[PDB]
Order: structure tokens, then C-alpha cells, then sequence
């Protein structure tokens, strides 16, 4: 009840957000940074280009090197040992350029969330209670959005795996499988960079 507990509280649970979303950011630096010769048997990098160019999201730029990084934010919890399987179920998919660009700008709305917060970790008590609990809802909701969306590409290798809805031995039922998850995926995308852009709203510091 009396507010300078329900201020504290919120500081309490924004420093932890905050620490946890950056574990989550040296995570897939490191695993960026680690990257082996076949990035993982993520082969659909190769075959992904920038807008007008023969360069792909596999070539050795900055630009490149930062798309595979912001894919890996969102691939971020599936075992590292898998992508290659992930990426063969993947290649079949008719919007692949698409579901690459939305697993990058979930990496990276992401992001940019936890590189504008980290610095200020320990010092939003500036800010008044009402936006401070819309701070922290957003940010929760942020790393939800791109939680679920690791959770629904880990669910694909077990449903795969498994054949389920025949997914595996019928490529027409895989393909509207596939573009199914790439409109969810989408949705949490869109959500995710109006999220990005609340949170710098209301916290300028
Ligand atoms: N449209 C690109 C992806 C564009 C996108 O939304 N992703 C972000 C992060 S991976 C991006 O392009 N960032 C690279 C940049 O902004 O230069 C695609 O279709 O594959």
C-alpha cells in the first residue's frame, strides 16, 4: 500500500528483468562470436540476400554478421545443436526471406530494448510510479513476444519429428504448416516494435 514500497517493488522487479534480458544478450553475442565455418548448418543464410545486392546474411559484413546475430537472439534458447534440423525444415518454407527477417527484427527490437535499459539498470527511481509499471509491463511483454516465438520454433522440430498433421511426410500439409507459424511469428514481430518503442518513449534517461 504505501508508495514508496510499491515504487520499490518495481525497481526490484525491473532490476531483474533487466539482468536476466542481459544474460539473454551475452548469450547470443557469444554465440555470434563462437559461430563455427557452417554457422550452425543454418545453410538458409546463404541463400538470403540484402535488398539489391549478391551479398548475403552468410557473408562476413557487419550488416550480415548483425542479421545472424539478431536471428540467434530469437533462436537463442533452442539447442544450438538442432539449428541444422531447424534450418532443413525451414528451407521449405515459401516465405523463408520473410520468417528470416522477422526472427532478425525480434533479435533485434529486443535488442535495442535491453541496450537502452542496461546502462540504467540501477537508476530509474527518476521516473513516477504510473510509467514505471508501464516500463516494466512492456518489457515483460517484450520478452514474452520473443520467448513464445522460440517456443513455437522448438515445438516444430518435436511436431516434425513426430509427423504431426503429417507435416513430415506431406510437403503441401508442411508448407501451410509453415506459413501458418510465419503469420503468428509475424504478429509478435509487429507487436514486439511497438513494445521497442513505448519503452524508449517513456524512458528517456
Ligand atoms: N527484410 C529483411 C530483414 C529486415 C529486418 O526486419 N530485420 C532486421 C534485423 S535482422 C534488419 O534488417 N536489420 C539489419 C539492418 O537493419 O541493417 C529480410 O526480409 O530478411
Amino acid at each position: 500500500i504505501p508508495n514508496k514500497q510499491i515504487k520499490n517493488k518495481l525497481l526490484d522487479d525491473l532490476k531483474n528483468l533487466i539482468e536476466t534480458a542481459n544474460e539473454d544478450r551475452k548469450k547470443y553475442e557469444k554465440k555470434l562470436e563462437e559461430e563455427p565455418s557452417n554457422q550452425y548448418g543454418i545453410s538458409i543464410f546463404k541463400e538470403i540476400y540484402w535488398v539489391a545486392s549478391y551479398e548475403t546474411v552468410a557473408d562476413n559484413t557487419d550488416r550480415s554478421k548483425n542479421y545472424r546475430k539478431f536471428t540467434y537472439a530469437t533462436l537463442n534458447p533452442i539447442n544450438t545443436n538442432k539449428l541444422a534440423n531447424l534450418s532443413k525444415i525451414l528451407i521449405q518454407s515459401k516465405q523463408k526471406t520473410l520468417l528470416f527477417g522477422t526472427f532478425c527484427n525480434l533479435g533485434r527490437t529486443f535488442d535495442t530494448a535491453i541496450n537502452h535499459l542496461y546502462p540504467k539498470k540501477d537508476a530509474l527511481d527518476k521516473l513516477e510510479i504510473s510509467n514505471l509499471e508501464k516500463l516494466k509491463n512492456s518489457f515483460e511483454k517484450l520478452l514474452s513476444m520473443k520467448s513464445i516465438v522460440s517456443d513455437m520454433l522448438n515445438q516444430l522440430l518435436l511436431d516434425y519429428q513426430d509427423d504431426k498433421d503429417s507435416i513430415k511426410t506431406d510437403i503441401a500439409k508442411l508448407e501451410s504448416h509453415l506459413t501458418e507459424l510465419y503469420k503468428q511469428i509475424e504478429k509478435k514481430s509487429s507487436q514486439a516494435t511497438k513494445l521497442k518503442n513505448n519503452i524508449l518513449s517513456i524512458s528517456n534517461l
